[PDB]
């Protein structure tokens, strides 16, 4: 039983607010993050999200701690101190060492490898959803508040660059692998893909039809050969030609030691 | 949480005791695997340990990840890189800054406070069982495979169960004494049976004059309340945690 009774969680500072939820910093036997989401759609979506998080016990996956029903639906997770991968590469524009870049990728592949072993498809893997908690441990969660956390979907502008061709035209282990390849492109170039394109509808049409893919010539000079090859396999147009996370993780782990 | 046979790559042996061997390993990253024909007593003890760990989802508590039955009973937790609090204070005589000492105590009280909210009595809280994982996050587990941390009632062989929230609080007070003095209690006593006889009869308790000069007044008072002979006079972990949290901000 993970239900936290009414009056234990001290809800504090509002961290973020979206169209389908408000996240708050809080106290409950230490620091926590509380997601406040009642209609039957919200009730099914709350229980689906608690059911998926309930299945995760991994260091590289955001620690679910509990949930509440009264006086409002709430999901309690650990507090993540620091910034997302998107904030480090694109806002702080920090230049991590190659060792630190390969370690973030290794930690992300461990979390994704664990998720796919537990039959969990992320569906929204992106640098925004990869937290560099305490600047050392990588925490994969779903910190987005603009979409509903349901089994399947029927305003996705902050996720288009990580969508595979079949996801634009769907959700599988291979579509997460594509998104991870995009994350690898961000680590290896320091930039988001398709920066020269001026419209979102041009990326949607060109990526979807297979005539558009990240430019691997824009990668850092010190980027390893195995990393260039790994990104290329994860970003393949045909999803069946994409590697699985065990093979991705073992390539990053063999690269990290070399 | 059952992990099928052939997923965990069991590697380096980390420790071996009378009833368990811990190994470093791989399973979607780094793991610690505790290995135990299996006896019905040991089958009950394995399921009891998996049942308690199953109830814990806290940053300051060792992350249980899974368990296996074949080809032998195994409990899979996260890997803890670094050293225990006992190793930092007594083996390597690391002299942490007072801010770092209060932070370890704060993290330990958060984990213990969480455990007592989930109706879980540790029963073996000691510096050995407090891991300074990545030298920043405190992980409370049970890495044993303890007399100095036993409360007077626990030390006495009574007809009743002496283990309670208050006996964990006493053990925590001992842990506070170790953080504030850098030493284990009762170093002048020459025999274990003398500590067993004197602590039990209430005539023996740690010497709070041996604490560091820079030790805060609220910390001296907190240790004293946690180390009281009468267990009902000991504070609860919410009050302990709020006193350490108030002290940390000062
Ligand atoms: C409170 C909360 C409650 C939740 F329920 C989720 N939800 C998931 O993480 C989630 C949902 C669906 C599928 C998945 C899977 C398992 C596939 C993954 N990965 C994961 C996230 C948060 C959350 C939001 N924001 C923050 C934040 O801003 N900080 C700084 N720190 C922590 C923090 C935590
Ligand atoms: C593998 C393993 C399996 C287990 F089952 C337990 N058992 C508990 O943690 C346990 C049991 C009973 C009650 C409790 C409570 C909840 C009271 C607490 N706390 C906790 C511990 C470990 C373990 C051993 N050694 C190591 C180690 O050496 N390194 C370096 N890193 C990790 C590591 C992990």
């Amino acid at each position: 039983d993970w239900e936290i009774p009414d009056g234990q969680i001290t809800v504090g500072q509002r961290i973020g607010s979206g169209s389908f939820g408000t996240v708050y910093k809080g106290k409950w036997h230490g620091d926590v993050a509380v997601k406040m989401l009642p209609t039957p759609q919200q009730l099914q979506a709350f229980k689906n999200e608690v059911g998926v998080l309930r299945k995760t016990r991994h260091v590289n996956i955001l620690l679910f701690m509990g949930y509440s029903t009264k006086p409002q639906l709430a999901i309690v997770t650990q507090w993540c101190e620091g910034s997302s991968l998107y904030k480090h590469l694109h806002a702080s524009e920090t230049k991590f060492e190659m060792k630190k870049l390969i370690d973030i990728a290794r930690q992300t592949a461990r979390g994704m490898d664990y998720l796919h072993a537990k039959s969990i498809i992320h569906r929204d893997l992106k640098s925004n959803n990869i937290f560099l908690h305490e600047d050392n441990t990588v925490k994969i969660g779903d910190f987005g508040l603009a979409t509903v956390k349901s089994r399947w979907s029927g305003q996705l502008s902050g996720s288009i660059l990580w969508m595979a061709p079949e996801v634009i035209r769907p959700y599988s282990f291979q579509s997460d692998v594509y998104a991870f390849g995009i994350v690898l492109y961000e680590l290896m170039t320091g930039q988001l893909p398709y920066s020269n394109i001026n419209n979102r509808d041009q990326i949607i049409e060109m990526v979807g039809r297979g005539s558009l893919s990240p430019d691997l010539s824009k990668v850092r000079s010190n980027c390893p050969k195995r990393m260039k090859r790994l990104m290329a396999e994860c970003l393949k147009k045909k999803r069946d030609e994409r590697p699985s996370f065990p093979r991705i993780l073992a390539e990053i782990e063999e690269l990290a030691r070399e």
